[PDB]
């Protein structure tokens, strides 16, 4: 990808996305709303396994379009199971979407409300080997997204705000141990689930969303350092890393599943 030239500005954003990547247009395309009132419940679906005792991070990027909290995924250590899903998925790395104000920011909507920002876990599928080959895959990837609301800070995230400062702009890292993504998570674990795609190019449909309805609470300090981070590099004209966000794309052929009654 050393040639894309994709983004969220005004002449590179998500309604651009399509020239270079026709599958924008595709059959099942995310994010998507979520109509709570259309959702069916599915008595069949499981109930949703988030095992990240084991979890160990390694590093975390600023690649230009959010920032990633990447993790060793060498072996079965932090892994999604259950839920809607066949198989174990592992844990690779997590980033967030976030707005230029707390009235918007998500991807995913909810009876078209839009939340400050929306955290996504991505695990990719261990039968398919690696992360490169479960993305050519229909259920390659299952993605754990998390809305975030402005309100109380979340404690657990606090540490991911404080190092935000040495990768301020495109291309930069710093080690991040010891990380819990653990403390990112809400108390219930009910969710809305549908087969969909990576949001951001190559947009590839490899993604079985899963949705959680309770959002996490963070304060307007922690979201606000968020939006000083850059999508421009070092010694560039500075661009604020603020509406990294794919709006809500046709729902088309697709049923969207709840977890709960
Ligand atoms: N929003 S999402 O649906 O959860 C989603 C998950 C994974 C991905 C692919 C991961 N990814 C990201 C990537 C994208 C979004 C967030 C974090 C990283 C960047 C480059 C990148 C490209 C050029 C320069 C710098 C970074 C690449 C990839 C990527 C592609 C396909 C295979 C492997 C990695 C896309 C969307
Ligand atoms: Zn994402």
């Amino acid at each position: 990808g050393m040639s894309h030239h994709w983004g969220y500005g005004k002449h590179n954003g998500p309604e651009h996305w399509h020239k270079d990547f026709p599958i924008a247009k595709g059959e099942r395309q995310s994010p998507v709303d979520i109509d709570t009132h259309t959702a069916k419940y599915d008595p069949s679906l499981k109930p949703l396994s988030v095992s990240y005792d084991q979890a160990t991070s390694l590093r975390i990027l600023n690649n230009g379009h959010a920032f990633n909290v990447e993790f060793d995924d060498s072996q079965d250590k932090a892994v999604l199971k259950g839920g809607p899903l066949d198989g174990t998925y592992r844990l690779i790395q997590f980033h967030f979407h976030w707005g230029s104000l707390d009235g918007q920011g998500s991807e995913h909507t909810v009876d078209k409300k839009k939340y400050a920002a929306e955290l996504h876990l991505v695990h990719w599928n261990t039968k398919y080997g690696d992360f490169g080959k479960a993305v050519q895959q229909p259920d390659g990837l299952a993605v754990l997204g998390i809305f975030l609301k402005v309100g109380s800070a979340k404690p657990g995230l606090q540490k991911v705000v404080d190092v935000l400062d040495s990768i301020k702009t495109k291309g930069k890292s710093a080690d991040f141990t010891n990380f819990d993504p653990r403390g990112l998570l809400p108390e219930s674990l009910d969710y809305w689930t549908y087969p969909g795609s990576l949001t951001t190019p190559p947009l590839l449909e490899c993604v079985t969303w899963i949705v959680l309805k309770e959002p996490i609470s963070v304060s307007s300090e922690q979201v606000l350092k968020f939006r000083k981070l850059n999508f421009n590099g070092e010694g560039e004209p500075e661009e604020l890393m603020v509406d990294n966000w794919r709006p809500a794309q046709p729902l088309k052929n697709r049923q969207i599943k709840a977890s709960f009654k």
